[PDB]
């Protein structure tokens, strides 16, 4: 073709940059989302300790506080309900949401609609899962579990724990690779137009 | 300011994509030399299983093959004696094989002297320490160890694995983002030849 100008050439290395940073803070933004409520949720299993007395009149079995533990997981999902993992502001196509859902982990969002858009909410599923256990335990707002059976409904408390906090893990690896692959390439690319 | 023609903008890209075309190729032997390592390591590991078994007069205590362990142990240090991280073949400067450690990380490998030239080799410290560590269990060709001895050795055992196996995934996640690197900028090549 003909020449291109100096000027020219860095703006659309200049429009680039922005095209880049835009992509990279969609992760940034997915991180502190899922940061933010993954921390609200240790709050609630470390308050669990609190919400558990002896049982029986052997002593041995664990009456829970069903309904302060729901309160609890019921304000997280109304919490970050309207707080998707991408976009941070207004919405997109749900094409594009399905194209996001996919990069960044089909367990860590879920699509939802927002403004006749479409977004990539927070996959609350860990959550429900433990909402829906808690609420076939039965009871009185309070349930007397007898050991066996705590120590089991427990340990899947701590198993949607894992999860999360694996997911979590996931997308900030996820987040640095991109991160250190994207710098380093605008770095080269900077440097061997300017020379 | 300097107009620049399509075909110089060209070039300028495709001898960056030529440079870190060299930089992934020594990178890449490094990535298949420690990989080889750590595969021949693992068939170590799997033997450890038939070298163990109950060694006490009421079962309690663990019995373990450690003259087998050691053997092994020294084949596998014998084995990767000569073959180096960088160069694949031939050597390089002291000043080379310094630079090129600090690249690959500086625990992975180690710059030691071949025929008046340099090589980095793969480091093997954590086959010598885990020498050590058996060569202070004592014994003469199979030792009896009390299961508190045995779970002391063998978290050391573990750790200096995990110090290999942490050592690949920091090898190869670094090599997978460099060929990104790489993948992108051929993108930004082809992008501006058919413009
Ligand atoms: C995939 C993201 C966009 C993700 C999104 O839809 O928001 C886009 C946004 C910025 C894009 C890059 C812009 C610079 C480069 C332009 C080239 O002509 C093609 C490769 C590069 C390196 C692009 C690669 C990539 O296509 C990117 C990273
Ligand atoms: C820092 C990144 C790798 C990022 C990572 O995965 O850790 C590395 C990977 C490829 C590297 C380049 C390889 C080619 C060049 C080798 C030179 O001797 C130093 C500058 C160049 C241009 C390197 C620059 C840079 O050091 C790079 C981009």
């Amino acid at each position: 073709d003909q020449m291109i100008s100096h000027r020219e050439l860095w703006a659309k290395i200049a429009n680039s940059i922005n095209d880049i940073n835009e992509y990279l803070k969609v992760y940034e933004h997915a991180v502190s989302s899922y940061t933010q409520m993954y921390q609200d949720f240790s709050a609630v299993l470390s308050s669990l300790a609190g919400w558990i007395s002896p049982g029986g009149n052997d002593g041995n079995s664990v009456k829970l506080q069903v309904n302060s533990l729901k309160k609890a997981l019921e304000e997280l999902k109304e919490k970050y309900k309207d707080k998707p993992l991408y976009p941070a502001n207004n919405t997109v196509s749900q094409e594009q949401a399905n194209k996001w859902l996919t990069e960044l982990g089909g367990t860590i969002g879920k699509v939802s609609q927002k403004n006749g858009g479409y977004v990539v909410s927070i996959n609350m599923t860990p959550i429900d899962n433990m909402l829906k256990s808690l609420d076939n335990l039965g009871g009185n707002g309070e349930v007397v579990l007898d050991n066996a059976k705590y120590q089991a409904w427990n340990a899947g408390f701590s198993a949607e724990d894992e999860t999360m906090k694996n997911n979590l893990q996931t997308l900030v690896q996820k987040y640095s690779n991109a991160n250190s692959i994207f710098d380093n390439l605008v770095k080269v690319l900077s440097s061997t137009i300017s020379s």
